């Protein structure tokens, strides 16, 4: 567990892993700045690419025709496929009609890039599709709207959209719409009334809405609240928000939450709640995922001063 | 609203009203001490009349042979009666087996719950005898599940909530443990202090900020308040001390007062830093047609009595 530090004043909006190294969009700029980080020296190059910010990324690999592609997706809704050998090798698909905020890359064997837009609306393109310029979407699913951006999917695909989870198989129809704004049970409702940033997928659906410390817990079945996690009692055991930043799961039991500080919690899933807490990890969990195998845990410092913990 | 200071480094543990003026169970000493507190006046007088920490009272009024009686019940038992006209006609009833953690008076009767789970029943006629027995002792818990609490009659025994409506059968049993799927697992862990009966059962368990609203038919979770998370719109613990109907008093361990809607579960109200702590928070009635509210709260300590109409 070492902690590389990026050069002052880089904000990452987004990661995706891959001498080990991982790509990075840039947050503290207007355009669309895509950089690359060595993991093994800790070299830190970046490079202009598109003319918005960069929002989220994904990496799509073809194992036939030997090709590997990063995708950004930006804030004017541009979806630049650049080549990871020869970066001459780049070009755009279609022109999303709102901003792209999330990037997933799904299995059905088949594999898709899922992309969800702030207009409440999900494309999906074909593994074969990125390679090619002006390529369309397969489908294009309207979630939502304006109003209700589609930030999260996790893997049947299950995915949120403002205050709903929703679901869908092989078909890209949707099958199940959870309305999450409303529940008799909510500790508070303040929290409840607010977009869905992050979804785990295990037994039950743990979500986590933008400015709240309350990890819900629906059922798949019953489409009923099934729990409550509250992190500022997890952590006052004293003025911690707890603001849910980030969540990751370990191999079958074990659920990471970041927190709004730099407070990492790590509980059990099956019938206790607490294994682990690291207080002051950082100032600020930012990303937390698993890459193979390994944790990695962006966090950041505040000038801003960025750092990326691995384990 | 008006506020009495009592003498300072005075704690009240318990307390009753009666027509104005209160009578205090002192918790400042080791001994069962009671005093007397005339709302008009502002007098305060006390005597040591027990030989443990009075833990709870009561006021048994007798229309017929027109009687009050003030009932104290101890650390180590003792059912102390004392004449509320002549201090000189006192007496002791039946000696409980563990400490007298609840008096409540609902033909009229007497409830007395103890520390070892046991809720002894007592008429109305026989608290003027004697080491007069109970009519009934209903052995609901155990030494480790003290029965603390009584609002047909509910009451809380541990992290259980019993009824009862005439006095010989336990009529429902419900484990409120079962809402460690909620928000929080110790919290929903701890003996149940206080419960508010309006239309469902609003509960609260010792060192929890998070009031329980249960169902009386389906006996399961309605709903929870977290005390914490409605104070900070930041270090408050939040720590329900007490729960009151009029809407909803809830009375926190630090200085603070929250006024809730029932239908809704709306904020109406919040009073920051009424005291230093909140302890006791009830409804009175000092005469014909007076419903007052009292709050017990300490601030080295200064326990004042905020008074206010209804
Ligand atoms: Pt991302
Ligand atoms: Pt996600
Ligand atoms: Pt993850
Ligand atoms: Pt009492
Ligand atoms: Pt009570
Ligand atoms: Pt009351």
């Amino acid at each position: 567990s070492r902690r590389i530090l990026l050069p002052k004043n880089v904000i990452v909006e987004c990661m995706v892993a891959t001498n080990a190294s991982i790509w990075l969009g840039c947050g503290h700029t207007d355009r669309g700045q895509l950089s690359f980080l060595d993991l093994n020296t800790e070299g830190y190059t970046s490079e202009e690419v598109a003319d918005s910010r960069i929002l989220c990324l994904a990496l799509v690999h073809l194992p036939v025709e030997k090709e590997s592609w990063i995708v950004s997706g930006t804030q004017s809704g541009t979806l630049l496929v650049i080549n990871t050998e020869d970066g001459k090798k780049r070009h755009t698909l279609e022109k999303m009609t709102d901003s792209v905020t999330c990037l997933y890359c799904n299995s059905f064997q088949k594999n898709f890039l899922l992309v969800g837009t702030a207009d409440g609306k999900l494309a999906i393109f074909e593994d074969k599709t990125v390679k090619l310029k002006g390529a369309a979407p397969l489908k294009i699913l309207n979630i939502g709207n304006v109003s209700t951006p589609l930030m999260c999917l996790s893997e049947v695909m299950w995915g949120g959209c403002g205050t709903k989870i929703f679901s869908f198989s092989n078909d890209f129809t949707i099958q199940k719409l959870i309305e999450t704004r409303t529940s008799q049970l909510f500790s508070y409702a303040a929290f409840s009334d607010s977009n869905i940033i992050t979804v785990v997928v295990d037994t039950a659906l743990y979500i986590a809405k933008q400015n709240s410390p309350v990890v819900e817990v629906w059922d798949k079945k019953t489409e009923k609240l099934c729990g409550l996690i509250d992190c500022v009692h997890f952590l006052r055991e004293m003025s911690y928000s707890g603001r849910v930043k980030t969540l990751c799961l370990q191999k079958n039991t074990a659920l990471w939450i970041g927190t709004g500080g730099g407070h990492i919690l790590l509980l059990d899933l099956s019938t206790r709640r607490l294994i682990r807490v690291i207080y002051n990890f950082c100032n600020s969990v930012r990303v937390m995922m698993t890459a193979q195998n390994v944790m990695l845990v962006l966090g950041y410092n505040r000038e801003i001063q960025s750092c990326l913990t691995v384990w």
